[PDB]
């Protein structure tokens, strides 16, 4: 294909806007180590007796590419052009390349590393097109490409969980599956070789890049009464009374449509002002949980809900938020306060979704009679009922693009709770390993497992090219709308740029919902 | 369906069968009454049911062996899923379909 | 196909001799009962604790046709034309018909049976072409067609043995297979319907219809010496001496060929004269046995051996014989003497096979030296060695035609020990049942197994047409040969004919080996 | 073969591989001697083996279920027929071919 002295690819980063489509291209330099030192390891939770944290699986010698966050594909300026001018976006097609491969050997002598080119060494690359391997993308995990184009990123090690059991610690059982990645055809690359593949997204709904400019309970003409007559009260004579729904009677009016279903969330005050928190409680005791088998885990974030009520504006739904550290590299060994963490604000869905820590509503709790007074209480958690409408969670420049829909007999509204595009056929996983280069063999043959290798690592460039379909904003609104703008003011470095020491700084989460549209 | 199986808007049609009434001896002099007199009839025959089933082939890269349904009944006085000494057909074990595994 | 008042077939019995082939046709009337009363029964050896007699299997409602004896297809006169004029025979093709079917119902009232035609009732018939059912033909069991054409024969009930285990009696295990014969496509016949199928035999060796006129040790010219010099003796001086094999030295001559391999058999005197028997011993204690799993059983009859030495002519090899009762219907509840039993005489194979109760020969038992004298003993039992030649067992007018070769990785000379033609693909089994006719059902539906049936039985005619390939006798022998002839003399009924009460009498076994041929 | 497998008059050919000797520095003045001086070499690479196997399909009228090879290993600290914690590949069970049954 190509020799030692020719480049096998070129650098491509741009965004192209044509018609109803935008094409993003981005190139990175990647680094791949040799993971596990060329073996598979059965990994578990060990002696841990807590069923909730138990797991069983395998770490592999293979690495992988994760481009599943938007800021991989969009500059902040391009994200601005997207969210200010368009009502919708969905992924269409994908092209991925690996080129300019460099395999290097590391030799240590007397605490002295020397790095040299190994020109005859290979890397192996394959994509899993039929989704025959455990799919670890779409879990919102690190190891994604860094947003900034000149940043290098080490490829994460591939591993997976498989079925486990609880007896005196995690154990594999008969349903536990092992996957050898060397049991798949992969092409081998020396420095001259390159790799590419293409992918087409299935048809999915456009993400809704707008906020509603109307509330689900305001849909009627304010100037006219309804012709409906609703039950009002029972008179002292015990006879039922009916009241006409009249203009301004909004509490009593009959409606065709209901807010979407929701869990109840606990409210926390994350910002200055408003109703203050109770002290010394953790979400693990008091939060929403999911029972699965013998295990519990916190239900986070669940379907999206409105973030706050006005006047309570500093409060958050505890578990309904996506937190992201302002410093991507901040260590998770210690907790952080609100000042260190970017938290998503879902207020755009307030017209249809209801606020997270508000109950869905009230429910009648009894059947009344002459001697039984009517009673009612809160409806905290409610499933789907005919007439409900809701919005999905917003997508963020720093958030995940897609998630793989689990393969199941049934689903309800398969929109991922973390946000993004639910896909029956997500983009295939791209696996990469350094081909093992054995060390010096013994002169006299011995029967043993081969543990001796030359230390290798590889580096190169990768281009990701995505095509995005757009819905144009079409609106007769007379007055100006809300736009995302730079209101950062005076700074010691440019926002969404490198700082003095070269660290890339994105301290603000950016959603898509700025333009408005009627219900 | 909660009991399991395939929910169908248009299920296989119901097949109805009756023995045609064969009236008994009528009265020589006509009388106006409902006719209750019949010759006792019954019928027998054979019926074939032919069904076509569409299958999805197992496609898996799993390295290790999987779970299979097998005969582990051991030593018995009659064959399992067979007739016994008096000819009664014996199926004492429920058998589901879920043995092969697949990732989520 | 046909109505109530038309015959669906005609009677065919003849033998046609054309060229190198003979075609036999024969027709019988058959009777089929309803076996088991329309159920399958799991059958075992019961509480029997003797491992040797244990079994497990199933009896079926089905019957079957067994034509696997020669006297089904050959009249005694045709058998005579065969054995006097031909050197060989093998089966070529087969045609079988069932026609003129009559299904009848039996009604018992007050110990009075009435039989009536049931015109709408059916029988079911199928052949197992792919040999997917346990093959019970070729075991030399009763239920074959009777030799005589006007005799009716009830069809035997079909059953089979399947794998069993020994624990506290016979048990089925996981390798035990059940076969539902209603799980096979079968055509259903009313009185107008008929059935047929054709079959082709695979190429097999011609049976050898001749006896050798030479002995395996006489093959040389008596007028000339050999040029071979054989070790003779060791002189008193300890030096070896060599002797020339000279004309008349037959004991000392070198030969190219060896008699066939054999088991040693015990001799019994079955006829008047010769060396008399020891008293009060049974073959079960003293005979040849086979160990199979935890079981023993008598090795009978094993490969064929010569029946006797001259001067011992009244003796038999105990287990190497085929006995057949002169009265086919004699009950097996009591033992019989030689006068009641026809016993095969294999003397034609004496040139190559050696006599059953004679050892194969002598063997040197030691390595001699100056202080060790040579020793030798009998070689009783010997397997196959390069240079052995042998004859198979003869076929008899009253004996089996074929046997199914077991399906195995390996075989040695797959000629059946009972005689006949070993076949990888034997003629298919023909299964027949009376279709169950249910009795009066209950007016009010009840959930129960249906045990109520109308008693049915069926009868009809069946034609078997076989084509046989022949080898013509070609011989330059000047003097007359041995022929099979009628030397019965004066009798109260014709031999191979009915007697005064109509019983068909064949009291003499007839082999095929009369013509002679050189080795 | 007594050890099992397929006896072949013409078995697959033996594949021989050597590292070509690379001689070391020769003497400037020619000497007559056997050459014992070499540069230490070893080689590595990849090899693919592709075999085609002919099969006979199971054809059986047996009504009851048969014996199948299945995973009945139960709970383990590593997957059976997989690597363990230290990466060693573990096959602790011999597996024959004879599970399906057939009449004699």
């Amino acid at each position: 294909a190509d020799g030692v002295g020719n480049a096998s690819g070129n650098w491509h980063c741009d965004s192209q806007w044509m018609g109803n489509t935008v094409i993003t291209k981005t190139t990175r330099t990647w680094v791949l180590p040799s993971y596990n030192n060329h073996i598979y390891k059965a990994i578990t939770s060990g002696t841990s007796q807590d069923a909730n944290v138990q797991y069983a699986g395998y770490s592999t010698p293979w690495g992988y590419f994760d481009f599943n966050r938007f800021h991989c594909h969009f500059s902040p300026r391009d994200w601005q052009r997207l969210i200010n001018n368009h009502w919708g976006i969905r992924p269409k097609s994908l092209k991925f390349k690996i080129f300019n491969v460099q395999v290097k050997e590391v030799t240590t002598q007397d605490q002295t590393k020397t790095i040299a080119n190994n020109l005859t060494s290979t890397i192996q690359v394959f994509t899993d097109d039929e989704h025959q391997l455990p799919y670890v993308l779409g879990s919102a995990t690190e190891g994604t490409m860094p947003p900034f184009p000149s940043d290098v990123y080490a490829l994460p090690q591939y591993g997976y969980c498989t079925m486990h059991t609880n007896q005196n610690g995690a154990r594999f059982n008969d349903r536990s599956a092992f996957y050898c990645l060397e049991y798949f055809p992969s092409q081998m690359l020396r420095t001259g070789n390159n790799f590419e593949f293409t992918f087409d997204f299935e048809e999915v709904p456009f993400h809704s890049m707008f906020a509603h400019s109307q509330d689900l309970d305001r849909l009627m003409n304010p100037l006219v009464d309804q012709y409906l007559w609703n039950f009002n009260e029972v008179d002292s004579s015990r006879n039922a009374q009916f009241k006409k729904a009249v203009k301004g009677a909004y509490g009593t009016m009959g409606r065709n449509w209901l807010p979407g279903p929701k869990f109840l969330d606990q409210r926390v005050r994350a910002y200055t002002g408003g109703t203050d928190n109770y002290a010394n409680w953790n979400i693990w005791s008091n939060g929403n949980k999911v029972n699965l088998k013998d295990r519990q885990y916190l239900l986070q974030p669940g379907p999206v809900s409105a973030t706050y009520t006005e006047g309570e504006a500093s409060s958050l739904p505890a578990q309904n938020i996506l937190g992201i550290a302002k410093d991507p590299y901040r260590s998770g060994s210690t907790t952080a306060g609100i000042s260190d963490i970017m938290v998503t604000e879902e207020q755009e869905v307030a017209p249809t979704n209801g606020v997270g820590w508000k109950p869905y509503g009230r429910t009648v709790t009894n059947e009344q009679n002459t001697t039984t007074a009517p009673t009612s209480s809160d409806l905290d958690v409610l499933g789907a009922l005919p007439g409900m409408v809701w919005q999905n969670r917003d997508i963020y420049l720093q958030g995940p693009i897609w998630a793989k829909i689990p393969k199941t007999d049934g689903k309800f509204h398969p929109s991922p709770n973390l946000g993004g595009f639910g896909l029956h056929n997500p983009p295939p996983q791209v696996f990469i390993k350094n081909t093992p280069v054995p060390a010096d063999p013994p002169v006299e043959y011995v029967h043993q497992k081969w543990n001796s290798y030359i230390t290798q690592y590889s580096t190169g460039q990768c281009t990701v090219e995505m095509v995005w379909e757009l819905r144009k904003e079409n609106s007769k609104r007379w007055n100006p709308e809300i736009q995302f703008t730079s209101n950062f003011s005076n700074r010691t470095s440019i926002m969404f740029a490198p700082n003095e020491t070269g660290g890339y700084v994105e301290d603000r989460l950016i959603g898509t919902r700025y333009l408005t549209q009627n219900l």
